[PDB]
């Protein structure tokens, strides 16, 4: 209300989470902020490979939210917006009940596109997902059905997708476990198929010798793979691949059968958001200025997935570049400032920074992580690291944050590099 | 004098130079400082080696001292102390002339330990040293000697060496100008000689994959390597070798002539620091606390590679860690803040944080670097890269480096991590 704005945060992920403790810490008392998101429950999303093959559960990796931000005086609604009106300034939700804003800052992740490809949706045949824990847990399901039926294994990413590292990780754990299960050998075929140009272009053109590496890993594995696909659909339990060359120019075409498989797939914006008249791109993704800003409304501003940033480059099959939890919370912490810079006169100047990509990945006793920074070639930072030292900070981190999930966050969040001081 | 404390920094090197701008930015124009070093210039190590095969000049890495200093306030003596008395706290300079102070800071850097190995000295055979600007000088001098006479090249690192990065980097390149003066099948052998345990220990156990990258880069030279090494001496153009195995057994003892050749020697503590009796280890290096204050005399100060820090791990042939140059900053930076606590009453607290190592190389058209913290595996941060975006890298510090070197440093000094920002 006037003089008391009441901000609502949409989404209660990696970046919306951060965002609802930053926002009331910044605000306080005298203004209202309410968390609105689809589940009831956090999940650390980078876990969800791990969950995928069963080396982790649910309790591991997810746990409820309302104590813990309302303990903090935030609101918070367990409930999906339907629908967001930006004039009247007010969300829908699922039970039909309305909420208004008069700052809303949207973190709603990506929708997960399996309508580009017919048949590819979890529920619908074998193609499985892993990027939230309830696909991650029916993946799972499917594994151990694979295992009591060994059948060909189909692991890899879409066109347009553009998180890759988990389809590598997964692919990579998957062969573990069967060799630990002695189970390796009564597996006919294992094929990844991605859309990238090369093996471990991971939407970012390489970095380090991403490529020379997990082309010797998927080998060293077993694992055959291709490059510069796309999954025109599945049906009868199998994939129909097409394959083309630089020029998008058809060179093969593939039928594959598949008893257990995962695709990452394309992301979208979600629906209530990508609704949303001139809010977004034709992908739902929300166009924001470099303070997070949406340019059609001043009051609406966006963080994390939800936020588009265009492509540098161009492959034969369509990717995209993956956007990543540093630069994710950067996004939330600039647009944090800027919200409570209007709030008192003022217009924020704060940015997200230099773009950057950060991943980590662990295979069990040894981790794989990278950084690239910026987006296009040369980079001032452009590095791949393997060894039992990356998993140990995968623990540590994953152990770190889901704390800091619990106990709030200020936040200049990312001082965990004083492990320097 | 009383309520006027007089600060001297003695060495104008990478920890030196700094210092004495902070020093002065610290303590202001109530307090006296002086900066005392052998030279009246100021060089850019990490660039001889591309001095020693003559991809650079004195003048690319080298520039007068005493403007940028005095101009702002730092009383500048281009004379090396001979001689330093702890007790009245006088230092006798070349002259003769005496130097009072109340804080002392010991920036002197390493003695290059020629005497370790009888014949070893530049001016005394053909191994020469890159580890300063006129010893490359006199490198590439006898490079050129070479090119006329070709003959037999040996590079390497000598036993008690701490630092190996430059020894491997000097050897690609000599590898590299002799393909380009189409003078390579005219040299007999190549041989690396190392301390090291194994190629690419770097005297801190390896770092990401250091050793398979640098036995591939040797082997692509056609440079023949062996480690576990020590030179008992240079005598009549040869090299008189004794590899040992892991108990430190004689398994070879092998005779090298040398036409062409460079060891990174072992390094001491300066004779004037390393005479001050019960401030430095038997190698010469100044006993400190993590405040970067001698244990012995409360008003002496150490940074840089004169300071001693002990070894995590024992080495078949003897073998340091090295010491660089984010870690000397830190230290530098402890040290000034606590000489400034000191001046007003409190006692300061700062130290030099992790324990880290950081290196830079340049090939030419592409670099390799490495970071590793802390000391002791397993770390936090392990990272070997390589590619043209480390030799813009290189070439973009040096710049920074040497232009805030003229201009003065506040300083919180590196925060051109801002990168990110
Ligand atoms: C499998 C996988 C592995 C990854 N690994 C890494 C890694 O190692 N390192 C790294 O930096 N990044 C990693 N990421 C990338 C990234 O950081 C995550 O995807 C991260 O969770 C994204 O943050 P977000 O806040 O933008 O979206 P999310 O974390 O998905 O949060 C979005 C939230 O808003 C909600 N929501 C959606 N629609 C509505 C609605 N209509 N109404 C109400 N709520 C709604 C959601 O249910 C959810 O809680 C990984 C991603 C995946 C999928
Ligand atoms: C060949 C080589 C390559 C290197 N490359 C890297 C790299 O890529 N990255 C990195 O972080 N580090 C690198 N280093 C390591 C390190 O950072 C340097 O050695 C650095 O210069 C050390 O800083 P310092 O202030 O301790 O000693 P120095 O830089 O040697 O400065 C010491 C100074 O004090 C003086 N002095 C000595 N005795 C006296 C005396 N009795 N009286 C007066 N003055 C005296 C000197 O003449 C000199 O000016 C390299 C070192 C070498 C030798
Ligand atoms: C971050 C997300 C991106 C992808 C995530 C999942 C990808 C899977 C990674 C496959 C790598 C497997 O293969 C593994 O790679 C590295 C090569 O650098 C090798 O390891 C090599 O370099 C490391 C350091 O980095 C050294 O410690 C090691 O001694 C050396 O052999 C291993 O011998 C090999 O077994
Ligand atoms: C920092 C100080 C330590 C040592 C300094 C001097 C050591 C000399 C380095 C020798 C390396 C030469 O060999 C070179 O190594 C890397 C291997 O990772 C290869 O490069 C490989 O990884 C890089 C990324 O890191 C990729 O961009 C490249 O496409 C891939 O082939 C090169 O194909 C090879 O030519
Ligand atoms: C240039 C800055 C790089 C920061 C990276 C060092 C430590 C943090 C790891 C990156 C990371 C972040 C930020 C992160 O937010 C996140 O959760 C989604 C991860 O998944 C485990 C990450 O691996
Ligand atoms: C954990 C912190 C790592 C910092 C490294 C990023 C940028 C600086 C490069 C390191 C470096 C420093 C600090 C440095 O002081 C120095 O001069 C002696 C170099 O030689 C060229 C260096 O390469
Ligand atoms: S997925
Ligand atoms: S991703
Ligand atoms: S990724
Ligand atoms: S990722
Ligand atoms: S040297
Ligand atoms: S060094
Ligand atoms: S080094
Ligand atoms: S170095």
């Amino acid at each position: 209300m006037r003089g008391s704005a009441h901000v609502v945060i949409l989404g209660a992920g990696t970046g919306g989470m951060p965002a609802a403790y930053e926002m009331k810490e910044a605000l306080g008392s005298g203004h209202e902020v309410t968390l609105i998101s689809a589940n009831d429950y956090f999940q650390f999303v980078p876990s969800n490979p791990w969950v995928g093959v069963g080396w982790k559960e649910r309790d591991d990796i997810a746990f409820p939210i309302r104590h813990y931000v309302e303990r903090k005086g935030i609101h918070f609604i367990a409930q999906s917006a339907e629908q967001i009106d930006a004039e009247a300034q007010n969300i829908t939700l699922a039970d039909g009940n309305t909420v208004h804003y008069d700052y809303l800052m949207i973190a709603t992740g990506p929708k997960l596109a399996f309508e580009n490809v017919p048949g590819s949706d979890p529920h619908e045949g074998p193609v499985q997902s892993i990027s939230t824990v309830d696909h991650a847990e029916r993946a799972f399901a499917e594994y151990q059905a694979l295992l009591r039926e060994p059948g060909p294994i189909v692991i890899g990413a879409m066109a347009g997708a553009s998180c890759f590292g988990p389809a590598y990780e997964y692919a990579m754990i998957v062969a573990s476990d069967l060799k630990k299960r002695g189970m390796r050998d009564k597996i006919p075929s294992f094929t990844f198929i991605t859309s990238e140009p090369y093996i471990g272009h991971l939407g970012i053109q390489g970095v380090g010798d991403s490529k020379g590496i997990l082309t010797k890993g998927l080998k060293e594995e077993g694992i055959e793979a291709y490059t510069n696909c796309k999954v025109t659909k599945v049906e009868d339990n199998k994939m129909y691949v097409t394959q083309v060359d630089e020029k998008g120019e058809t060179i093969k075409e593939m039928v594959l059968p598949v008893k257990f498989g995962m695709m990452i797939p394309a992301f979208k914006g979600v629906p209530a958001v990508a609704g949303v008249e001139g809010l977004c791109n034709p992908g739902g993704f929300v166009l924001v200025d470099e303070h997070q800003r949406s340019k059609k409304y001043a009051n609406i501003f966006a963080a994390g997935i939800a936020i588009a940033i265009p492509p540098v480059e161009t492959t034969p099959v369509p990717t995209g570049a993956p956007k990543t939890g540093y630069m994710i919370e950067s996004m939330v912490s600039a647009a944090v400032h800027n919200i409570k810079a209007d709030l008192e006169g003022r217009k924020g100047e704060q940015t997200m920074g230099t773009w950057n990509a950060v991943c980590f990945a662990d295979m069990g006793d040894r981790g794989a992580a990278f950084i690239a920074l910026p987006q296009l070639k040369p980079r001032k930072v452009d590095v791949f690291a393997y060894g039992r030292w990356v998993h140990l900070a995968k623990v540590a981190f994953e152990k770190y944050f889901i704390r800091k999930m619990k106990m709030g966050v200020s936040e200049p969040f990312y001082e965990k590099v004083l492990f320097k001081m």
